[PDB]
């Protein structure tokens, strides 16, 4: 038995919402055929997108959108996405169509659709200062400018709020080859010019690590804290070597422990950079935003590796489930993070063809878990039985919260796809009784996925298996599975 | 340079004319007829980036893309095949002055939006150094070397002082 | 009413016995007549040492003794200290003696009579590698070398023990104004050359920063966190300006505040300096050992200003269970620390006037606390009224730790010298009901000390002021006060 404590009435912190965050580029069936299919697609569509998953990210809870985020942010020329549809841009490769009918107001009529933030990043890399500055008072301004009388034009009479502004992305690599002394130079030099017009606040964000560079995080908090509001990080789950990373589905055991041993090194990277930002920001005023995470395998065969597109199993839920439980009890200084990507690329929690959709188990663990949203951690301590080929792992992961109604959620993961896992947990600082139901989300494969023609292999069920004696909560969670419990007063 | 020749620009001082009637589509044919390999530099001291990836892009991409396009209006159809670009010219004087630590800032940044089009593939150039500037190698070298595939040097014979 | 819980069953580290240490230098009267009076003194004495002295110590259970440490360490020569007492190095100054009838033969045998484990710290500043490397050898090699022979000729055969090594003290000051990079350098030099003879085991401890110079751990730990088992840290609690320090008693409301505030500021220096350790030494290998603290006041009037002399107040009992508190609470990091100094000399347990001597409330506080010694700190959380004339220190704090035999230990102190502090406990994780007694030391004047005419104003006396109906322990701490309760299980 794994046991733990739960002091329900001790708050440790809260979780931002915008921990349960996703990222969208202008890459393979992302926007185009995922979200976009236009206002004359046969697919039944709201101005353009298509209703099936605009329902289902709804119900998700969404909480924020990042575009255009990765490469294709320093690669952006955000003009090229404004104004008649027909004088848009259009770039068509025979090796990829980028017609640009998706650009700024279709983002932002897209979020206002789902209800999240937006998160834009402008382009440092191969932008100018001037465009990216331009960029901000069209969408923000409620004067009288070439830039707010364009959008007006465009249709958009008032400005729209935006809140998160990343100022370049992946600036170290795709977007660059920079050294970080150099980044923050430019990032130094662009902020400048990123106003607040009308009541808008811009909250800043300087592009951030990839994976293991310390220096990164420490050059950028060293001569760029003042002006930044949040640093981002960088790290995916890859099985194998870069040049075979291995399948979505087939995988071997060692795959599987690989995969999630992986995952967890995520607690080691976002507590060593935590550490680097608190010597210059003691007080933790600047978020930690990991706005890049998730697994990362090869295509399915027969698929353009450039378009990104893997399938997505009960081994992804647990990536998820296990790596939202490292944001909570990091949400002292974690307050966003943007699970690579929304739609038919890499850990998606949609996938698409045509007409037809399917919900990933990785989307079955952010509806699960959207209860975990703005919610108060809770201090739990825990003593877990280990799992995997040399006790490497934790066979269980677990993280409690309080919602605003005063419910109480316990989430657990189970990382072994052997054997159920036992869990006696204790509730101290109850006042009444309590009575718990629950919800698991497992599967009999360990790469067992949905598809098109069977889309609700994997997907979530009643959970039952656990029995309440006032005090003691006690449950066998399934192999490989992602449960909740929630906990209602009396 | 690129256009109707006409309609290009032109500055003329009398202390000297530019028409740009010879620009990038007579260089390109120039090479052909020599059988000779064009090397192109573009402008790092008074250029920008987007301008110098577009330049690659006018050049060698063989799909639709308004650069690619320009190119078509202006009597190319297929591209071109260039190896030999330089990212940047005489960067430590008259293309802009540059310390070598800022020039190879400047080259890592510029050489990423290069792009490899069709079958194309570049041999990208940084600016080395001029005569004895030792300092400028070992900087270019040491801060730059993974995103060159070479680097110039300079010099002039020059009997007498300057 | 501050509020408080402990978890009785969570324990979260242990508090090295060595966070109780002192420190004692050639300095006004701390090693002569403090400690050092002669075998044919007048004064009762073991060996030349006092016996009065000697028994308040093992009474304290003196962990550790620091010598020669602060600036006198970097002008030692240690061979001066060493031979026949009546032929070695005689220094007077008349604006002052030095007879170096103390020397190594006695201080290793003032920490056998205590039982506590000595700490020396080396001459960088004046010093050569070799001096330092043949002083580890006199002490601790078993052989036959110029070194060991010396050290039988001088009267002991087998050599002695000893862990911790101080590497130079001061040495950004007093010890050779050097700067970080140059001492580290110098640092890595000498430690090379201190060898493990016979079963000795040395623990090499850098010379860490001054107050907040935070600049100096830095260079330290990425310089030669390989080459260290410790690193040192100096904070004194200085109530007025440098030239106006103010005095140890009839001091006035302002100066109680005042004294406190700078104390607490202890907690945000190790937060910092240990925050910039585990950038370089993630799973703390290195320990943090801050062996200068405590009050530094004016002289008492007519006394000399270079022999440090002040008393020793209510206000000095608060600065000390203040401070060790706040280093429980590091004890992850920090495991040793050391008052400043021992006898006669700023922030002294003892003071003495020929053969009369006093324990000062700060003698009391170590008594009263030794109960922590190596015990296992317990999850305490609290929330607590506050106090001082902006709200600006709490009223009460707070600690708990399990000792080896099951006892429990919480010690209160209360800040507020005008009036009482009404503290509410529960205890979680018990299992079965508990018996409490209690102690408190406090006093009817803000500045209430002990003198030789009155060695008694200031004193332990028996709490029991508090009641315990299972579960809740609701307790009246008196002004000015710090209190220990012992509950036993039973």
């Amino acid at each position: 038995a794994s046991r733990v404590v739960v002091n329900a009435d001790r708050v440790k912190g809260t979780i931002n919402r915008n921990i349960y965050g996703h990222f969208s580029e202008h890459l393979g069936r992302c926007i185009y055929e995922g979200l976009w299919v236009g206002e004359d697609s046969p697919i039944p569509n709201t101005n353009g997108i298509r209703n099936d998953v605009l329902e289902a990210l709804k119900q998700m809870k969404i909480p924020v959108l990042h575009w255009p985020g990765g490469c294709f942010a320093d690669e952006y020329h955000w003009k090229d996405g404004v104004g008649p549809r027909e004088k848009r841009k259009r770039m068509v490769n025979t090796h990829v169509i980028e017609n640009n009918h998706f650009g700024t107001h279709e983002f932002m009529m897209l979020c206002e659709l789902l209800g999240c933030e937006p998160y834009i990043s402008g382009n440092v890399g191969s932008g100018t200062v001037q465009e990216m500055s331009e960029w901000v008072e069209y969408i923000t301004f409620d004067g009288e400018s070439p830039m707010a009388n364009w959008r007006r034009e465009n249709g958009r009479e008032k400005p729209w709020r935006i809140k998160y502004w990343g100022v370049g992305n992946e600036n170290w690599g795709c977007g660059g080859n920079m050294r970080a002394e150099y980044y923050a130079d430019l990032y130094r030099q662009f902020q400048t010019y990123l106003r607040n017009y009308g009541d808008n606040k811009l909250h800043k964000i300087a592009c951030g690590a990839n994976t293991a560079d310390y220096h990164w995080t420490e050059v950028l908090m060293k001569q760029a804290a003042p002006f930044m509001h949040g640093l981002s990080l960088h790290y995916y789950t890859v099985p194998g070597p870069w040049e075979k990373k291995g399948p979505a589905t087939g995988f071997t055991t060692d795959e599987w422990w690989v995969t999630l041993k992986k995952a967890l090194f995520m607690d080691e990277l976002v507590t060593k950079h935590s550490a680097i930002m608190d010597v210059y920001d003691p007080d933790k005023r600047i978020d930690l935003i990991v706005d890049e995470w998730g697994t990362w395998y090869d295509v399915e065969p027969g698929t353009n590796p450039g378009f990104l597109y893997q399938q997505n199993s009960i081994r992804d839920a647990l990536v998820a489930g296990a790596t939202l439980h490292i944001f909570h009890r990091h949400c002292d200084r974690v307050r966003m993070a943007n699970i690579a990507q929304l739609v038919n690329v890499m850990q998606s929690v949609i996938l698409t063809e045509g007409e037809r959709m399917l919900l990933t188990p990785t989307y079955h663990v952010f509806n699960m878990f959207k209860v975990h949203q703005d919610a108060e951690l809770l201090d739990t301590w825990e003593s877990v039985e280990r799992t995997g080929p040399e006790g490497e792992l934790p066979k269980v992961s677990v993280s409690a919260s309080r919602a605003a109604d005063g419910k109480i959620h316990i989430s657990l993961c189970n990382l072994d796809f052997e054997t159920g896992a036992s869990v006696d947990i204790e509730l101290r600082g109850l006042n009444g009784g309590v009575s718990a139901t629950g919800t698991t989300l497992t599967s009999g494969r360990i790469d067992g996925h949905n598809t098109f023609d069977e889309p609700e292999r994997v997907k979530p069920a009643p959970f039952r298996d656990f029995k309440l004696e006032g005090g003691h909560l006690n449950a066998s969670l399934p192999p490989m599975s992602v449960t909740v419990l929630e906990l209602t007063a009396g």
